[PDB]
């Protein structure tokens, strides 16, 4: 008598992660037709002041990709 | 007398996470059609001002993949 | 006598997730025509202002994908 | 006697043109849950057909901007 | 006795054209889920056929910008 | 007696012309999931056909800007 | 006892096939009598004219002669 | 007993085919009789024109002829 | 007994195929009297222009005879 | 005292004959289809006959062109 | 006193004869399709016959083309 | 005093006849298809006959061009 095994699972599987500010930004101010302009700016104590300026803040302590696996057989 | 035994789980499963600001954005402001213009701006004690800024903050913990597979044959 | 064994099962499945702002943003302010314009600004004490102004706060925990699967056979 | 002239007409105009396809299409079939599924197409004779199709051409003669404009003065 | 002439005509003027294929277009036939699948395709004499396709064909003519101006003084 | 002429027409404008194919398309045809599939194409005499494709051309005469200006001035 | 077989079928035939243009076209534009004649044509911008022309284009994938025939005895 | 076969099929045909082009065109302008004549011809700016002309082109993919035959005869 | 077995078919045919540009054109363009004549042309920008002209260009993909036969005795 | 003399009668005539039978033959006699063919003729004595046959008898004198000028000057 | 005298008469005429039969012969009796063939003709005593004959009989004097001329001047 | 004299006449003329017979003959008397074949003609005393024959005769005197021409200038 006799005995025949065979064993071979197979993963074919794919993943994939993506994280943080993935858009676009389009951002343009002041951009007109004027004859005359005029623009007076006077500032003192303590002041704080933001024009036509632009800020991204990213951060990601996030996202990883992780996998465990365990294979066996006994005879 | 005999045994024939075949072992073959297969795993062709697919995984995404998209994780943040996904969106677009456009800003603006100003862009008129003007004869004369003036501007006049007089600032003095502990003022905080913003005129045609932009922030984006964006920031994302977890958004991961995880997986845990176990296989076993006795005989 | 004999016996005949045949294993395997498959998966096939898929998943996704899209989690945070995920829309389209368009601000404009102060487009318009005029032939005569004039702008007084006049701040003393402790003043916060905003004239035309744009912020994305976004942020998100979890969002994440997890499987489990264990398999056996005993003979 | 004396005179004194001044002579100043001004354009602070814009103008905008756009022409052909520019909407918005969703098109999708044939996109179910079956279990058995089967198809037998056998065309014999002079045939002509379209299967899940869509079709997009264009043509743009016109859609240009013209100015024409005099200035005289005599003293 | 004494004459002054000053003479300035000005053009602020913008102009834009935009002319052909601008829209949004989304197509995806068949994008489904099936356990057993089969398709067998017969095509004899004379035949034209078309299965999940799209055609896109650009002619631009005009679309142009143009402009003519005069200016004259005599004393 | 005495005259004085100061004679200076400006042009300050913008002109901009863009022609052909720029909008977007989305296709994607037969992204689906199955176990078993099979397909069996059989073409004879005089055949002609299109199975998944796109297809892209731009022909593009005009779209150009023009200007013709003239300055006199007689004493 | 005896047999006796003679098996002669016979084809005499003829058959013709003539495609496309084979007709007849008389065309004699301006043949006439005159003392005096003077012609002026002044063609400034995006113009298309025909003065007396003939156009003759053929397309012929068609036309054939085809014959299929089988001849059987048995005994 | 005895037995005798005599076969013969018999093919005297004859088959044509004529494409393309093969008719009659007869062609003549301006042909007339005059004392004084004068032609003048300005043309500036992305004109075409056709004065006169005959244009002839031809393509052919097919117009054959085929034939398939098969003789048996088995004792 | 006997047997006796003749075995002869005969093919006389004849097959002719003729393709392409065969046909008549007679063409005559200004063929009058005249005393005195002048042709004053001026041609300036982006100008296409065809006086009194002929075109002959021919593509032959198809055309020919094609012949198959078979042939068997068995005893 | 002085004399000034010019002498030039001009030509610019044309002139044409056509004489005859204008034709060209096409000529074809017993071009049938029969199975079986047989006709009896039986002329005994002196018989004149004439069965499908064609005679063209054509003759021209003159027709020809002629043509006497004559010129003289004398002081 | 003087005098001054040209002269130069000028012939720029032409002139065309065409007499008689100058076209295109195709004769082609007898070109059929049958399967057996007999004709029976009995002729005897000073018998004439045509059957399917072409006879053409052609002359021309004249058809020619004279012409005469003379000039003189005296002083 | 003086005297001045040019004398120079011009011919330019041209002349052409065309007499008889010039063209093209083609004679294929029998080209048919046939199986079996067979004529019966019996002809005893004095008989004449053609049978699918052809005659062409041609003659011609004159068709031919004379000129005569003189000139003189006497002083």
């Amino acid at each position: 008598g006799s005995v025949q095994i065979v064993y071979k699972p197979v993963d074919l599987s794919k993943v994939t992660s993506k994280c943080g500010s993935l858009g676009n930004i389009h951002h343009k101010p002041g951009g007109g037709q004027v004859e005359v302009k005029s623009e007076k700016l006077d500032f003192k104590d303590r002041v704080q002041s933001k024009i036509g300026s632009l800020d991204n803040i990213t951060h990601v302590p996030g996202g990883g990709n992780k996998k465990i696996e365990t294979h066996k057989l006994t005879f």
